[PDB]
């Protein structure tokens, strides 16, 4: 088990309710079969990473009154590991650990793309429509307006909160950046799409997404390299963004246990006095 609680952070607040199963599916429950005391913070996806930063804060602070604990470990996916950061940077002493998986650290192509279409930016026909359709499938396939979302995590947005919140970032464009700042343990995680599975409307959709980004090795919304905050764990599983949290509920890449990855991090963590 490990010394300080772990929370588990996304954006998608309706998440849970409109889908009708956690976001990191079966991921809690997993790691409360291993001893650890977990929570989930479910942040508000469609506003800036400051004001999530800000709601997970207020979500700490209470979690903290109620357990005792001087600190929590942060395991982040997508928009989450900016909110972690957000918290990390302003109030350290009371972060243990922030872990990154596939988190938008430093933009997403996908989202800047996104953005020119809404801003009816000389996009080709063909590509408006490609992009829109693969939306529309991972949306419905969860549910039965993603700008919203997508806003806070173009380049230039992420840009901006990196310039905020610069710590723990690689020095150098796909590197590795220090595991420890003000006291605090950063690691990372990633993946990108690779090889040539089919049960999962999703992925198809995901690799249509993948073809649009300038780096090559991506995970149909984020590139590799964008992911990276302070220490490398591991990065080149062959997943996309929506595996990476056992999504769509269990179907994933390869046969990968997706849940192991996350219950050997917890034990990693308390290997490190966390």
């Amino acid at each position: 088990s490990t010394k300080y609680p772990i929370v588990l952070v996304h954006g998608l607040a309706g998440f849970n309710e409109i889908v009708g199963f956690p976001y990191f599916y079966g991921i809690a429950d997993a790691l409360r079969q291993d001893g650890h005391q977990v929570f989930t913070a479910s942040l508000s996806a469609f506003n800036s990473n400051e004001v999530r930063g800000k709601q997970l804060w207020q979500f700490v602070q209470t979690l903290l009154q109620e357990t005792q604990a001087k600190k929590v470990n942060f395991i982040g996916h997508s928009q989450g590991p900016l909110a972690c950061r957000y918290v990390a940077a302003n109030y350290p002493d009371s972060v243990a650990s922030v872990t990154s998986i596939n988190g938008v650290n430093h933009g997403s192509e996908i989202a800047d793309l996104y953005r020119r279409i809404m801003r009816k930016d000389s996009i080709p026909e063909y590509i408006v429509e490609k992009v829109l359709n693969a939306f529309g499938t991972i949306i419905s396939t969860f549910s039965g307006d993603a700008i919203a979302a997508l806003e806070s995590l173009t380049t230039e947005q992420v840009t901006e909160f990196n310039n905020k919140y610069p710590q723990a970032l690689p020095k150098t464009p796909g590197g590795e950046g220090d595991e420890i700042v003000n006291g605090v343990h950063y690691y990372c995680f990633g993946s990108y799409i690779q090889g040539l599975n089919l049960l999962d409307p999703t992925h198809a959709a995901m690799r249509v997404l993948n073809t649009f980004f300038t780096e090559k090795q991506n995970d149909g919304l984020v590139g590799r390299s964008s992911m990276r905050l302070g220490k490398l764990i591991k990065d080149d599983y062959a997943q996309d963004h929506i595996d990476m949290v056992n999504q769509v509920a269990g179907l994933v890449g390869y046969n990968e246990d997706i849940v192991a990855i996350y219950t050997q991090h917890a034990k990693y963590l308390a290997s490190k006095q966390l």
